[PDB]
């Protein structure tokens, strides 16, 4: 099997709860990884959550610094969907403070970045054997979606970005092949700036919607066809999509100046000239999270929309969110299932505790009845230790 | 494979311990769920415990205030039967604070049902990927079965409730194939009261015994074909079910409303007009548990009987308790059998811990030699924490 | 694949280890279940260690009292060979505190005796269903092999006893075709005392060699074919097999009554009139272990034997031991391969813990060079708790 | 499918990063073995971790000691790549103290030598099960590669060793078909020195690099056909590759005298008359690590070379290491993938911590970009206990 990904993405009316893992609060006395940045990827046959360690678990001394970034240490493992990631369930992906997977129907690709900030290097496995690398061509943080890669048809497709964090950098499409990349182009995109893309694919091409921490607090998109021929610009609508961002106002399909600075890993999914964004509650913190569906927000600048649905409260941390697909394979539908995974950040800088991890939820897109709620962490910090 | 579900109860004498899961004796070392709600079904190749969890371990300080039913944190999970629970062999399903499973013979359905008291939805999977959701339509607890749904010739059968829990209700049964509502019909059942039922399948149909909670101390009953078409009444023995109950009477085939508000899921197996009835041994606490075969208690309201077997001495306690079968397909037998499984709750409210959970035992129907004895849960409270 | 059963011993010259544990040293910090009675089977494609658990883990305050053999709480479970015993990764079986199992080819039955010593049941199931149960005869305390069974030709065999464990009691042979006991027979054994039977097979008939609790410092044995025609006797070698014990001496082919009361569970396997005996090292305690080979020690009554392999040293503690075999539908040789394990017990009563448990080694028979050597239990006593 | 063997090394022009287990950072909190001698070894499907346990966990009381290199409780056990060694993750192999293991195509075999010094035995088994027994012929522990023997066209090879550590000693060559010794051959070695061979299969034949512990501070090696005729020598770059070492300076075809005695478990890959030679940074301890390309290295005399590689830091602690390769059949390549692992020890004798034990990282020969840097072990010592 490999994957077609030719369908368009399903008719949807909400969003139904798939999966919490509740890894935080079962880590207070259980064996669980240190993580951040989490994210769902799915084959024709099963659901994994991959994830960053920290090379170290909950409630011990070695969680101590885990605010920071980028070390040694720092390694992409999977588990299945919905369980606590363990030493005792997780499988070894590899050593990685920036990561991507996705399957194509025939095994999986994973691309784990490592490696010092002036010369990393991304290496690239499928089916666990190491089939190509890229190392770092601006010497400046070398790093890629945190989410899965997008296939279609027996290519899978990342983003890249290497350069500076506040101002402009450079961004490159890949294309891979079982784990060779075969084409890669840069974009041209001065003004822009691209980070940890959500990508997915809908019809033959695909669609990222990334984080500008540049001078952007609506979200950069970029949509190819296999070919690697691409379109860039921003999401449109007033309901602004990044953390930090202002309250609702006039969009732009340029990036919006105000409270463009810093930003936080997000996803949108595009339908026809609508758009399902999900973003935090709160303009200025890492708080709360919500799935707002703006039925002209892809095209047009006003900050009019029709639907909300509660994900967390306003009260409690949210953290990263990405896009995953359920393709027909798997489903047994006749179009692209979308899903979407939120990461809910507990300890530093927020909380005074030593350490800083996440716990994750997940969401599919029904046709059917939902609901609003919070599903929040719910650990009680700090710890022992 | 799929289940035909047409053949009848095997005929028994007496119940033959299957399992036992000292998850609580075991979680005082160990890294094991807090729980409550377990139950056992099968498919045509093996058996497992399904169980809602609290989001949290035992011996832990997140278990505090895990007497309260409902929250974001609980998920529905399942490990092999007669292991601890622990995040280091259970799978996730769901996220539930109120749940059904079954298997058809090609795959399972699972049904968890999360999200706020007024309004509830049930999320339905089928092979771990969403196929239905199922709204509230009392906005009033959504609820259902808590043990295994059955299945027959494809399609599978559950009871779900919304609405009061200390009056008139509404009651409906669902008809689901591959994880698909098909069918639906509401109970019209004036002063009838119907919870947590436990239904089975036996010659084509499907035979639910349920916790009147509103106004009856013997056990509400609904029998249906494939089609819906539906009877309903209640258990006739003097031999009383429910907990709490009054002392052994005259019964009644409506509700007995002597003790009747109030009660506890468990289950009964009829055969012919006689009946075998699980049931705890106290009247008035959680405490116990025993079966009892009474020959003609289905449809006569003596309250004489001719078999009890001891499953848990009345000084120690229970629990829930609820049926499951093993069909022709996994056992090569040429009769459905009958078993059982008891819920042993430990911690709030009955004792002063900051915690409750649940161990489990279960037992086989068998017309070979069987003993009565107690085999309780046996953890030595309170823990460290 | 059914194991037919029709080969001979292979040829050996001494024991080559197979497996450790570690069970006690690693739940010194590990979870790791609180056993007794462990032993070895194998199907044609693995072994695997079954063992009685205490419902309990090492390094908690369930694990008081464990010296105790009988018990609601106690579980049949099973764990690949040489692991640690833990809730993570064994198997649950039945509920049990005598047990015995053994795989026929095609499946594995396992036989869990659990209830009141008055009336105690054992429970038989063949690929983890019920099948069977035998209810105690004498009732007084109904029990086992503590070890494998043997298949020949489709049939499993066992014996089990009922009766005092200080006089005269009573026992019986029973054949197991896919879990259901199809004949049995009643040993006509005045004067012996059978408890506790390490049974394999041989040329298409079983040996069994047993323990003596009554007044035999020597073995007796049993020995059958496909339709339950047996021969019984002791073994002869003045080299004695039980402990207690008496210095060895001369032997008889009935009962030694010099140190005959009390014993442990062990093994020997005949090769023509010879025997390789495993024994303790110590006549009084239940310390060190030794492999025996007496050329004519099976008929003839002299202290004289040619070959010794020390196996632990008397200064460590042993327990019980059992035979295993690997046929060639496992192995691919042309012969039946001979094995066996040793418990290695700690605690009470010799050693001033709260607890007891034990951890195991095992060896299997080669015609190739080998080593005498010492491999203790090793664990330091006591523990935290 | 047997490995063929007959493909040569890949082309390659830097090391890309396979694994990372973080063992002893996780171990500080959850149940990790104590361990030492870790090696990875693959088979057409996977890639396993196999290492010596101490038969005792991290952060407990039972870990004391553990710098001792030999004792009963050590066992081989394996995991999968990646991933900390816990009970609840390894599969147990063998009784050891010293071992190899490696994969024809169509099974595992493993050796694991247990017993006294004076008189230690082999066991080899083949699909766990034992197949062939070698004994010590010298009496002076006899020990083996503690890395993966190599296998060619149906038949595995490794290196064994008996007699002194300081001075002349005995070393044969084995050939090994399903598990059985089919041939050996003693090498005549006068004046050499060979422990802990790292073997490697190219071209139809095997090639081994060694440890001199007698007198040699370069490598000696060994190469031979499937009939087992062998060629000797010594690295003769002055690129010293043993630790402790003097500093680069003109080397030797024979073995390098100055600093010669003591060493450490290492490798290297002939290329043509040159070699990547792995070896410490320090040359007086064990630490840091680095790998050297001298294009000229195997067979000439001179200190220069090409290509420095870093992979550890000075300032932090490695250990052994060692040779895998991935064959033709596992990668699809129509070359030979030449790997490497890296120990890193903590604890005793450099630490004064009351245990020993050991992480790993590993690293695959690419022909594309690849960066220095260092992955160290990362744990912060001592732990509790
Ligand atoms: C333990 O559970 C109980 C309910 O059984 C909670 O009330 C406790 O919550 C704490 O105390 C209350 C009064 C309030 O201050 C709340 O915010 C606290 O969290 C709870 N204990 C803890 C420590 O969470
Ligand atoms: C910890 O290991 C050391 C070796 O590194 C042992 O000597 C200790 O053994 C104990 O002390 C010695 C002197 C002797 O009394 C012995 O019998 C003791 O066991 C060991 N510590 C412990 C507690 O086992
Ligand atoms: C590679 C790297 O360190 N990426 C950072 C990321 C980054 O700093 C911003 O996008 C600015 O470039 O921000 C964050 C963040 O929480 O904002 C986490 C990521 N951490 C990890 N992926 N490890
Ligand atoms: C959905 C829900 O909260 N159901 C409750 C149930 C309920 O309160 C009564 O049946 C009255 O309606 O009672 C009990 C109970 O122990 O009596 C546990 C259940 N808890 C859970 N399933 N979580
Ligand atoms: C069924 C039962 O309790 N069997 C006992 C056994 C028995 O007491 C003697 O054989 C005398 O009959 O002895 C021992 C023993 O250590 O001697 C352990 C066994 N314990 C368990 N199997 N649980
Ligand atoms: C069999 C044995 O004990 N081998 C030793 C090895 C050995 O001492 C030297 O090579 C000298 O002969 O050295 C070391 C070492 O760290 O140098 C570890 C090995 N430990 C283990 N394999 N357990
Ligand atoms: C914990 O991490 C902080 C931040 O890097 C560091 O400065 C501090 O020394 C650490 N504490 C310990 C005990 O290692
Ligand atoms: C431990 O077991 C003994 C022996 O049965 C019992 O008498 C004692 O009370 C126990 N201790 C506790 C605290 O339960
Ligand atoms: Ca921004
Ligand atoms: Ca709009
Ligand atoms: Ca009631
Ligand atoms: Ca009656
Ligand atoms: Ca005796
Ligand atoms: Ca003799
Ligand atoms: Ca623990
Ligand atoms: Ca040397
Ligand atoms: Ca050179």
């Amino acid at each position: 099997v490999i994957l077609t990904g030719n369908s368009s993405l399903c008719p949807i009316s909400g969003w139904a709860i798939y999966s919490k893992d509740n890894g935080i609060r079962i880590g207070s006395k259980g064996d669980v990884f240190v993580i951040r940045e989490p994210f769902i990827s799915c084959s024709h046959l099963e659901c994994r959550t991959f994830f960053l360690t920290q090379g170290a678990l909950l409630n011990d001394k070695h969680s101590n610094g885990t605010v920071k970034d980028r070390s040694p240490y720092r390694t992409l493992m999977s588990c299945p969907v919905g369980e606590a990631p363990s030493p005792y369930n997780s499988r070894f992906e590899s050593v990685a403070w920036s990561a991507s997977a996705c399957h194509d129907g025939m095994g999986w690709l994973t691309i784990g970045i490592s490696g010092p900030d002036n010369g990393a290097v991304a290496v690239l496995k499928y089916n666990g054997i190491i089939t190509d690398t890229i190392k770092s061509w601006r010497n400046n943080i070398l790093r890629t979606q945190e989410s899965e890669c997008a296939c279609v048809n027996g290519s899978c497709f990342t983003i890249m970005t290497d350069g500076p964090s506040n101002g402009q950098a450079s961004y490159k499409i890949l294309k891979i092949e079982k784990g060779k990349v075969t084409k890669s182009i840069e974009l041209n995109a001065p003004n822009y700036h691209y980070e940890e893309c959500s990508c997915y694919p809908d019809t033959g091409k695909v669609m990222c919607v990334c984080r500008d921490n540049w001078h952007g607090s609506n979200r950069p998109w970029v949509s190819f066809d296999q070919n690697l021929d691409y379109q860039i610009g921003y999401i449109c609508s007033g309901v602004f999509g990044d953390n930090p961002r202002p309250n609702d106002g006039t969009g732009s399909c340029g990036p919006v100046s105000s409270n463009g600075a810093n930003g936080i890993k997000g996803f949108s999914f595009r339908y026809d000239n609508g758009v399902w964004i999900g973003r935090t509650k709160s303009t200025s913190s890492r708080s709360g999270f919500e799935m707002i569906w703006d039925p002209n927000g892809w095209t047009e600048t006003d900050s009019s929309f029709s639907v909300r649905q509660d994900i967390v409260a306003i009260t409690d941390w949210s953290g990263y969110s990405g896009s995953f697909v359920q393709h027909p394979e798997l489903t047994g539908l006749d179009c692209m299932r979308p899903c979407f995974w939120v990461e809910l950040i507990r300890g530093q800088p927020k909380e005074n505790t030593i350490w800083t991890s996440g716990s994750s939820i997940s969401f599919c897109g029904v046709n059917s009845d939902t609901v609003g709620w919070s599903w929040p962490d719910g650990a009680e910090l700090p710890f022992s230790i």
